[PDB]
């Protein structure tokens, strides 16, 4: 659903490695330089990852309980502000563009009009970034 803090594709779940971590022994794929991490669920998801190009999107904010539009550019890596799970660092593929964001938003789904291409991964001032799925998923 919309307000679900993942992505559900199929038999996968796609999710905050901050936010696993504890049984990331069983997950099935883990990018800790992205904040990545995938693991085999027993439910059947109905989300799609697809592989575009969008740069018009649409995401989840937890805080604020709604969508909104948003307008994001592609960084294969980028500078990230300390915070309360993560010190400062540079993170990799990522999705930025402006919009709120406070603690607990990450998870939220970030749209574009083929599908989910990310998840809610850090927030600064006035920005919100995401983790780039299309680049942990095969076309
Ligand atoms: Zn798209």
């Amino acid at each position: 659903g919309p307000s679900d803090m993942y992505v559900h594709v199929g038999n996968l779940i796609y999710r905050n490695l901050h936010l696993f971590n504890s049984e990331m022994h069983e997950s099935i794929l883990v990018s800790y330089s992205s904040d990545l991490i995938i693991y085999r669920t027993n439910t059947v998801g109905d989300d799609y990852i697809p592989s575009c190009d969008c740069t018009q999107a649409t995401y989840y904010c937890k805080h604020k309980n709604r969508y909104f539009p948003i307008t994001v550019t592609s960084h294969d890596w980028y500078e990230i502000q300390e915070s309360e799970y993560y010190p400062k660092h540079i993170q990799y593929n990522l999705l930025i563009g402006e919009g709120p964001c406070e603690p607990g938003d990450c998870g939220g789904k970030l749209l574009c009009k083929h599908g989910v291409i990310g998840i809610v991964t850090a927030g600064g001032d006035n920005h919100v970034a995401f983790i780039d799925l299309r680049h942990f998923h095969c076309a």
